[PDB]
């Protein structure tokens, strides 16, 4: 019999593809000696191949996507002034203002890519024709309880269109292009949401891949948005979640404990 | 004559290419006039064509040329835990110390990437053939003063190799033929650091874009290193500032206020 301890090493060093169950009656050696050297010839195999992070080569063909699509690629900054988050309407007894990484007195952690992109729409819209389209990926931070579909450090895309065009006809066909493209099946479901009214939630079975917007909403005013807009925000790590089979989005993060969702820790148990 | 607030607005919208002078003596409506349509059809242009954020670009570029030369691309936590600072030898009554974001009790916004490369170093030698090569891109933080080199937030490259081949030759011949593939000219001076020892900067006229080190140092005990390694740091705004010649880095940084370093805030000034 394995002791919680051996099954939690052993589930660590486990990846979807093996074929080896830790339910079978094998010592515990046994099975951490045959995983350790599954886990480092996977490794070593990155090493001598691809080199390319997950998480990285994602935001790249994700980056190639959009831009080739005609979205402009937004980086921008991911420490925001705190009052963005009592603009988006977020008051600060509700549970997602309890969820913000406060920095000094009135900066925070950015938990979302809207505020930056209500932003950067106002300002373009000075400058281009229409439709805007642009997008950004990069860092999201919440806080959040232990489970196996949320990170507190985690990685979001978001696009939105302003202009012509947005409808949830063309909000859909977006989303549908983009997952057809990666890959991954999907359905949509509408659901409520505090900050923006409804919305259309992008599911694969039970997860939530993205949750996605038609405006325009009361809020747009507090932004100076005043035309027809269409968006969506996807967590990066859920994608690699369903992609690669993790059983826990661990295994797709920012991290020091998982390259590739292969374990780093490759010591002996005892 | 110009006022000081008309002077400051010009060089907003001045961008290095442009043959405008403001001490021209022409009023400032005319100047801004032309500033104004001339940054206009810039970001225009870049919508019509590239696309591409800058920051992102240089990113992708830089991420090719390391994984390319058998180097292996991480993504480390941003979100780090405090006690990483004080590992690194860092004081908490030093100045560098005074630079940290603190999140929490525990925890900061990295400084520097050198402590998770620390640690991947350590674990990866469990797993790899030697000599072993990664590298990281992404944010760091320091509290600054207001200068027009350095950011509060910024974008940081390093890399590492460990184990063989690990000389101040190897180091600089890496050094070399990475600007020389940016088409960037640069010097090498020894310098003195309280964190590794002594250095070797890298440097264009006055501006530092590199610090490097050949180890090993006494720190490496601290983090279970017990081999030679080299490695280097690089920050992407300093490049991109040195690339397309911008007078203060906020031209390159994670910005609401510049697009790819052209203004976004185009209205008239009054
Ligand atoms: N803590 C998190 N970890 C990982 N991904 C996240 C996290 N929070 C949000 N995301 C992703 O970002 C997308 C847009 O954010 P949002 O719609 O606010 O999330 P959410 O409604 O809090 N999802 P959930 O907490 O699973 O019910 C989500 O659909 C996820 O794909
Ligand atoms: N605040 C900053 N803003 C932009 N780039 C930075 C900043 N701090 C460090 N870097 C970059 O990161 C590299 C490695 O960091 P490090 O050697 O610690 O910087 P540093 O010695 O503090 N440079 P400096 O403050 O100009 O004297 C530097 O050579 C820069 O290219
Ligand atoms: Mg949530
Ligand atoms: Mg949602
Ligand atoms: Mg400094
Ligand atoms: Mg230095």
């Amino acid at each position: 019999a394995l002791t919680k301890s051996q099954t939690d090493r052993l589930e660590v060093l486990l990846n979807p593809k093996d074929e080896i169950s830790l339910n079978s009656g094998k010592p515990f050696r046994e099975l951490e000696s045959e995983l350790l050297s599954r886990r480092k010839k996977d490794l070593q195999q990155i090493y001598a191949e691809e080199r390319e992070n997950y998480l990285g080569k994602l935001e790249r063909e994700i980056t190639r996507f959009f831009v080739d699509r005609g979205f402009l690629e937004i980086k921008s900054p991911i420490l925001i002034p705190l009052e963005y988050i009592e603009r988006m309407g977020i008051d600060n007894d509700t549970e997602l203002s309890k969820q913000i990484f406060r920095v000094d007195k009135n900066f925070c952690l950015r938990p979302m890519l809207a505020p930056n992109l209500y932003n950067y729409l106002r300002k373009l819209d000075r400058a281009l024709p229409d439709p805007i389209k642009i997008f950004e990926i990069g860092p999201c931070y919440r806080k959040e309880s232990d489970g196996k579909e949320h990170l507190e450090e985690f990685t979001m895309l978001a696009f939105a269109q302003m202009g012509s065009g947005c409808t949830r006809e063309n909000l859909e066909s977006i989303i549908t292009d983009f997952l057809n493209h990666l890959g991954i099946d999907f359905k949509i479901v509408g659901d409520s949401c505090m900050v923006y009214g409804d919305t259309l939630d992008v599911m694969h079975g039970d997860l939530e891949l993205s949750s996605a917007v038609v405006g325009p909403i009361p809020l747009d005013r507090e932004w100076g948005i005043d035309k027809p807009w269409i968006g969506a925000g996807f967590g990066l790590e859920r994608l690699l979640k369903v992609k690669h089979d993790f059983k826990n989005i661990k295994r797709a993060a920012r991290s020091e404990s998982y390259y590739n969702g292969i374990s780093t820790n490759l010591h002996h148990h005892h």
